[PDB]
């Protein structure tokens, strides 16, 4: 396969499903990424993984440099071989979960991060970058987002000067800019032309709301090169995923799939009222989960601290999210996706 | 199949191999049971128990009748339901994890555990016994003894009383004593005129040590019938079960299995000398956790408090287990059950 190649087989609006193509696998886009937090999805083996349909999972490196250590999973075979995960990766590249310098963070700099990725085995690196907080004065806003790109500049530097990670791995840049128009567009300019194999949308989900966040993506997402793949950083709840789609978002990450999805809107299994339920978490999923075990089983598991509990409660998220993302893909391209969204919202809801 | 039907297929010294015919499945003998705590082996789904070679696991009665409580089990359609195992299940009668008058305990009577264990849909029924502590004067080991001899006739009364119960289900009898040669022997006694199903050894492995529960063994089988299962409730490490079954006992149970068991001995997976040990749990074992992990990762997930380290654990010690059982079959069977156990345990030693 190829190192990098991102196709995009059909579109409605700013929507779009495709494919990206990578030397360890192939990514159908809108994907979700599971989160593997130190070098597990938790609860779950690999092969489960797999099993809900995840095609790449998000490694957090922050965790991972602080342990195992990266220098002992490169000496022990690279993330893949140590976790038993053979498909892409994605890396974050560790700014986000440390939070002071221009040279990086006391506590990472961007040629550590790049490297620590490369040590990794890591498939999509993320460049290194301050995330801004928010609420952010227009000033603050504009001097993070201006550090950030010229962090994004040293990411892109080390990343090419290290030969089998270019060769083999891809790298994206993060937009930053907080909720200005101006300042995602000098962002957007920036690293255009230095030039990545894909552009995160960050510093949302980070408190502003639902209605802020889908403002600034209105705005923010073209801005971006049209035919890169579109991350969309740390989210999220359904909704939030099925109207970032709908704003050209191609990739997101979630952590925490007794809270479970259906398609009728999240439930809490620790509810008393499950505690007899013989039904299955969600009516329509395919999962193994929903398939074998009941409400009332998954309910008393969760109450009791059991491990099962969380096994089987997450499975069942994660397969729900894949299967969302699956009905989002088959439904732009067939080109009613503005349709399934209607109907989602009308239920889910 | 029938009811229940034990079969000696061969013999060695006092070890036996055979097979327990039930309406749920075949159970080969000796056998080890692991143990579900609130409905649930830890941390393992029911197919992957059955993968590690189980063929019965044992439901933890007092646990259940606190939580999720008998009689919800049994609208929910019984224990093998509700947790999705469909093969045959032992139930312990509650008193043991209770822990007082004639007539039970309060906190249990031997009419009510027996009901509680036919609401689980239990296949093998544990008589309501009075375990005696260790150590016991001669005196306090009688009066015990004797309770519980009362309380077995009250359990089989109770048990035959219930015709559902009687038809589907087999009935095991205790023996008592503690480490009293003639009170074990008016034990034994008491419980053949009575008449079971199958004969435990109870009252021992509460920390009388290896030499001295050996030394009640070797005189306490023989006083069984020979042609029913002998069950060492509680029991335990690789070394008891070897020595156990060479004194005549065909079935066990053992709760906890960073412990992992090799052929080379135990192994404490979170010492750090494993941190970058590329090598499998056990080198022959041929259980899933050892075709794809390194004690390296399982080492860091252990340490690291992830869920997927006791998943792994808990996987590769039940299937070692489970081997461990079957190549004392297979030795019984050719006839060289003595010499493995040697072997066994200069190697394990
Ligand atoms: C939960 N919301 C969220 N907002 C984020 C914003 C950022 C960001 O701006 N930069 C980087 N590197 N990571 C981010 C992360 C971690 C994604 O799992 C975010 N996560
Ligand atoms: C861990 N050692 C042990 N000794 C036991 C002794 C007894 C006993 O004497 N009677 C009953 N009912 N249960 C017992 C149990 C629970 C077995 O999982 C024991 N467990
Ligand atoms: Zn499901
Ligand atoms: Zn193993």
């Amino acid at each position: 396969r190829p190192r990098f190649s991102f196709s995009i087989a059909a579109r409605e609006g700013k929507a779009r499903t495709g494919t990206i193509e990578m030397k360890r696998g192939v990514i159908r886009t809108p994907a979700f990424m599971p989160v593997g937090t130190a070098a597990t999805v938790k609860a779950l083996k690999p092969e489960t993984v797999r099993a809900t349909g995840a095609d790449i999972i998000l490694g957090n490196t922050y965790h991972l440099m602080l342990r195992p250590g990266a220098e002992r999973i490169a000496k022990l075979g690279g993330l893949h071989s140590f976790m038993g995960w053979d498909r892409p990766i994605l890396t974050d590249s560790g700014g986000y979960q440390v939070m002071q310098s221009e040279e990086g963070v006391t506590f990472l700099s961007p040629e550590r991060s790049i490297e620590i990725q490369h040590l990794l085995g890591s498939d999509i690196v993320m460049a290194f970058d301050e995330c801004t907080p928010y609420p952010a004065t227009p000033s603050r806003a504009a001097s993070s987002m201006e550090r950030s790109m010229r962090w994004a500049k040293r990411s892109r530097d080390a990343f090419d000067s290290r030969k089998e990670q270019a060769e083999n791995a891809a790298l994206f840049g993060i937009q930053q800019g907080s909720v200005f128009e101006n300042l995602r567009q000098q962002s957007a300019d920036a690293l255009a032309e230095i030039g990545f194999d894909g552009y995160a949308v960050g510093g949302l989900a980070v408190g502003e709301g639902q209605d802020e966040m889908f403002r600034v993506l209105d705005f923010s997402v073209p801005m971006l090169p049209d035919d890169k793949p579109h991350y969309l950083m740390g989210v999220g709840k359904p909704d939030d995923i099925v109207g970032a789609v709908e704003r050209g978002i191609d990739m997101f990450d979630c952590v925490l799939p007794g809270q479970a999805f259906t398609w009728d809107g999240p439930i809490n299994i620790r509810n008393a009222r499950f505690s007899e339920d013989l039904k299955p978490l969600d009516s329509e999923c395919h999962c193994a989960v929903c398939q074998k075990w009941s409400r009332a089983y998954i309910h008393h598991l969760i109450r009791a601290g059991e491990i099962l509990g969380a096994m089987l409660m997450t499975e069942h998220n994660i397969a729900f999210y894949q299967q969302l993302m699956q009905k989002i893909r088959d439904s732009i391209s067939e080109g009613r996706f503005s349709q399934f969204a209607q109907d989602f919202r009308a239920r889910y809801f």
